[PDB]
């Protein structure tokens, strides 16, 4: 592999244009392995999928979940165990049990709906919002019925402690992954540290929060007639694991879903409001299969072409999981004619698959036509090579749930409103970098429309 390079993810592909697809770059200690190409990642990820199913070993992995996460564990026997059941069961919600459908797209209408009550009235008369605090409150709302059942009202006591939770959460996760770069940081006092155990406790606190709801959900009504949310469907499903997995996976479930589902919600509206003509085709198919006298379900999907289109050219344009959490072989492997040895720590860069011109012509220009191909003008199956959710032994396990989660949203978002940019931000989409790129602040109209 090309010999370690000195020094965001674009950087990434500056390397990749000049160096190769694949390469070396040392990460303070650890030196790491760098994939680009939709060639690299495949061949690494599905072909040698059990040789890159690993994880690093790091001090900001073990603390979550209680050292029994499934995002960040080392791929071991009972961990092959864990994602199994871990798969079947959330596969089970999303799609398959028609009453979690039921029970889960209740819970997205309801929070949907009220997501237009307060950017409508957040916008009574010409003024403008920002929606980053309410989309991850939609979010936080949302996941907490899937996983607890109960949709708290916003001003609930206890739900303002999980919002309050997901903030320091992003905000120290930074330092955990210092850390994790910077081992002898710890060695000292100093404020990566300081933060870093606050990061350590919130992980400790809040897997108690969830034990708590699974023991109060364990020891109640039991005679298995239907589980009423995301927990009891790991009670029902259960090398041997122990009891206390159950909830070490709902800690990665809620955990996961949070910044990304919101980072998309931000994406989605942003992007109306920069497009109002892919807006408006979006409106018209709307009002034309589903009709005005009722909203938007998940059984009108296959007969939303444009809609889902424009949700899947929405992950590829913005790309907001740039690279995926970074794998570590799981032995001794050659990748385009490079040796790799074990435990090395490798990324996997989701933006060049997402950018690469060939396969993408014009690569930063945001045409949701790509996905509907005219010939038979319907959506088209090219969706499935858009890199965001990953793939291999490791890609996600939400991801048929976040599709519907986030199809029911911009669908009901735009069955009901419309978004209108702010004629003074200068238009130009702004990204924030770090975690998932989020939209720099911006701020928006939401008005009802009407037919
Ligand atoms: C827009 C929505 C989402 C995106 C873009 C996303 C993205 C990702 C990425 C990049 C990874 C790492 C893949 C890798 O390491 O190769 C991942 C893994 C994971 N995701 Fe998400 N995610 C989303 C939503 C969700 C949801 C809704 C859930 C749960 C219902 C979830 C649970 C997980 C878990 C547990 C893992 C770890 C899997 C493993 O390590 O084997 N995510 N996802
Ligand atoms: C690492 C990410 C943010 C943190 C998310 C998380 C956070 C906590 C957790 O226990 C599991 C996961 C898995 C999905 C992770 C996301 C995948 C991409 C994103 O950057």
């Amino acid at each position: 592999p090309p010999g370690p390079f000195p020094w965001p993810h674009l950087s990434f592909a500056r390397l990749a244009r000049r160096y190769g697809d694949v390469f070396q770059i040392r990460l303070g200690s650890c030196p790491v392995v760098v994939l680009n190409g939709e060639r690299a990642i495949r061949q690494a990820l599905v072909q040698q999928g059990a040789a890159f199913a690993g994880r690093p070993p790091f001090p900001s992995f073990q603390v979550v979940s209680g050292g029994r996460s499934l995002a960040f564990g080392r791929y071991s026997e009972r961990w092959k165990v864990q994602r199994r059941v871990a798969h079947s069961t959330v596969r089970a919600f999303s799609t398959g049990q028609p009453r979690s459908r039921r029970v889960l797209e209740q819970h997205v209408l309801g929070e949907a709906r009220e997501l237009v009550r307060l950017l409508v009235r957040g916008s009574a008369g010409g003024a403008f919002l920002d929606p980053a605090p309410l989309t991850v409150v939609a979010v936080a709302n949302v996941m907490s019925a899937v996983c607890f059942g109960c949709r708290y009202s916003h001003d609930d006591a206890e739900f303002r402690g999980l919002l309050s939770h997901n903030e320091k959460f992003g905000r120290t996760v930074g330092a955990g992954s210092l850390v994790d770069v910077l081992p002898w940081l710890q060695r000292f006092p100093n404020p990566v540290r300081t933060a870093f155990r606050d990061f350590q406790q919130l992980n400790r606190d809040f897997y108690s929060f969830v034990l708590d709801k699974f023991l109060r959900h364990r020891s109640s009504l039991r005679p298995g007639a239907a589980p009423r949310d995301m927990m009891d469907a790991f009670i029902h499903t259960v090398p041997r694991l122990d009891l206390e997995y159950v909830p070490a996976t709902v800690t990665d479930i809620f955990g996961a879903s949070q910044d990304t589902l919101s980072t998309a919600l931000q994406w989605l509206l942003i992007l109306f409001t920069r497009y109002p003509e892919v807006q408006a085709r979006v409106q018209e198919e709307l009002d034309r299969v589903v009709g005005r006298d009722r909203l938007p379900c998940m059984d009108d999907q296959p007969h939303l072409p444009y809609v889902m289109a424009f949700l899947y050219e929405a992950m590829r344009f913005s790309s907001f999981v740039p690279v995926t959490i970074p794998h570590a072989t799981t032995a001794d492997t050659s990748i385009m004619g490079y040796h790799i040895p074990k435990d090395t720590v490798v990324f996997v860069n989701q933006w060049s698959v997402n950018h690469d011109p060939v396969k993408w012509p014009n690569p930063e220009d945001f045409n949701p036509a790509r996905f509907l191909d005219k010939n038979g003008f319907i959506n088209k199956d090219l969706a499935s090579s858009v890199m965001i959710f990953s793939v291999g032994k490791r890609r996600c396990i939400g991801e048929e749930l976040s599709k519907m989660q986030l199809f029911l949203f911009i669908s009901i978002l735009a069955h009901q409103c419309n978004f209108r940019a702010n004629p003074d931000e200068d238009s130009k989409m702004d990204f924030s970098y770090g975690l998932t790129i989020k939209p720099k602040s911006f701020t928006i109209n939401v008005t009802l429309r009407s037919t």
